[PDB]
């Protein structure tokens, strides 16, 4: 699961996924955490 | 709700408060942030 700082980083992630890129591309990218859980904390709640 | 850096930040701070010590003379103490919140941020997991 991608889990976002911001609407910013959410925006950038999502973007980035589009091109095809990778998870670890696009969550450097956009400042995301790629977490293997259902739920995100409450830093990167996005 | 107490959320601590490391297991020793939580150690201290559990030690604290069998003292009758408050909630931020503790947190102080060992590096925990008191938050009103139902879980804890990533960087103050433990």
């Amino acid at each position: 699961k991608s889990c976002c700082p911001s609407t910013t980083g959410r925006n950038i992630y999502n973007t980035c996924r589009l091109t095809g890129s990778s998870r670890e591309t696009c969550a450097k990218l956009s400042g995301c955490k790629i977490i293997s859980a259902s739920t995100c904390p409450s830093n990167y709640p996005k």
